[PDB]
Parts: structure tokens; sequence; C-alpha cells
């Protein structure tokens, strides 16, 4: 497996996600910003894993808030956020940036 992202800059987009119960909490941005650092991510062009820990982690947030209501709603809005700045970040290095 070829590091294609160096650990700062998935740690920085981890970091980016970072908008100050709310559901995924901080201590769940920074379990993935601990994972980042130990290079957990690094390996796949389009962010794969990065982008499954985010889909967990707001899939555990419906299963427990329940379906409907603010929190279900925060935890969907949050996740189409953080696909927007892990998209943006792929399409950034692709550009050259």
């Amino acid at each position: 497996r070829q590091l294609l992202y160096p650990r700062e800059e998935m740690v920085s987009l981890v970091r980016s996600l970072d908008r100050p119960k709310v559901c995924p909490n901080r201590c769940d941005l920074a379990t993935a910003a601990d994972r980042a650092a130990k290079g957990a991510y690094g390996y796949d062009v389009q962010l794969t894993t990065l982008k499954e820990d985010i889909r967990l982690m707001v899939n555990n947030c419906i299963l427990f808030n329940g379906a409907e209501g603010a929190y279900a709603d925060a935890a969907r809005t949050f996740e189409k956020f953080a696909m927007g700045k892990i998209d943006a970040y792929i399409s950034q290095k692709v550009g050259g940036r």
C-alpha cells in the first residue's frame, strides 16, 4: 500500500470537520483525528476509510437518537457537510492546490 496523503493533511482535514448534546460530538471527531495521526486514512485515493468512519458515527447517532427530530437532522446535515470537505480536499489535490 502506497501512502497517497500525508498524516499532517489528514489531521488538518479531520480538524476542518470541527464546527462549534450534538452527534457526532467533538470526542467522535477527536477519535477520527487520532486515527488520522496514526495514518489510518492516507492509503485511499477517494478517502474510503475516512468516509466509512463518518457514516458509521452518523448511523450510530441515528440508532440512539431516533430517525426523526433535530438530533438526527443534525447528524445527517453534519454528514453532508463532511463529505463536501472530504471531496473538496480530493478535488484540490487533483487540481494541484
